[PDB]
């Protein structure tokens, strides 16, 4: 397992996304579906020129899970996925530049919905969770795990449990005046008012 620390950017743009007062925190499942989509599209478009790198998996599908005891939302793609070169350095290299813009659009009077706009959607999971992990398989690495419960840090692994084959699993930590997000009702309404243009399927799985 090794530490890493956000670039000042990205931490900075967690610390106001945890500690501002937002009520309209639901935008986070559209950003991370709108991830998975591109992820999908990436995968998709690449295998049009290799069909080989669909070896790892046919099927191009989000699912969501929900788990009320656990109080994790746990959303699951078989897109592209991440190399361990995207989880620590391509990625944020690109997020700098949208999230300083993304900081002055904050004072200009912009609200945080529009985060997307600067492909950053993703630390907008962090309105939601206190705890964000990231599984993902790319088919040219290794499995790896990525965590951060923000403060300026996260860590990067690689991952022995059950193989994925290919894609991403985020796995958010609720806060616990979070837990609606794990309600399939909250859920199936966030979905279809945000996210009904999707290219893929979006299953629910529903708790037994
Ligand atoms: C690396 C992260 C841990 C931290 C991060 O900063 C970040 C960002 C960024 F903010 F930079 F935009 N985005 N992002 C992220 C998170 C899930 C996914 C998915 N569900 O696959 C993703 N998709 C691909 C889509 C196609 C691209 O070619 C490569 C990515 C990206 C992350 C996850």
């Amino acid at each position: 397992v090794e530490t890493f620390a956000f670039q000042a950017e990205i931490a900075q743009l967690m610390s106001l996304i945890i500690n501002t007062f937002y009520s309209n925190k639901e935008i986070f499942l559209r950003e991370l579906i709108s991830n998975s989509s591109d992820a999908l599209d990436k995968i998709r478009y690449e295998s049009l020129t290799d069909p080989s790198k669909l070896d790892s998996g046919k099927e191009l599908h989000i699912n969501l899970i929900p788990n009320k005891q656990d109080r994790t939302l746990t959303i699951v793609d078989t897109g592209i996925g991440m190399t361990k070169a995207d989880l620590i350095n391509n990625l944020g290299t690109i997020a700098k530049s949208g999230t300083k813009a993304f900081m002055e659009a904050l004072q200009a009077g912009a609200d945080i919905s529009m985060i997307g706009q600067f492909g950053v959607g993703f630390y907008s999971a962090y309105l939601v969770a206190e705890k964000v992990t990231v599984i993902t398989k790319h088919n040219d690495d290794e499995q790896y795990a990525w965590e951060s419960s923000a403060g300026g840090s996260f860590t990067v692994r690689t991952d022995t449990g059950e193989p994925m084959g290919r894609g991403t699993k985020v796995i958010l930590h609720l806060k616990e005046d979070q837990t609606e997000y794990l309600e399939e009702r909250r859920i199936k309404e966030i979905v279809k008012k945000h996210s009904q243009f999707i290219g893929y399927p979006i299953t629910l799985f529903v708790e037994k």
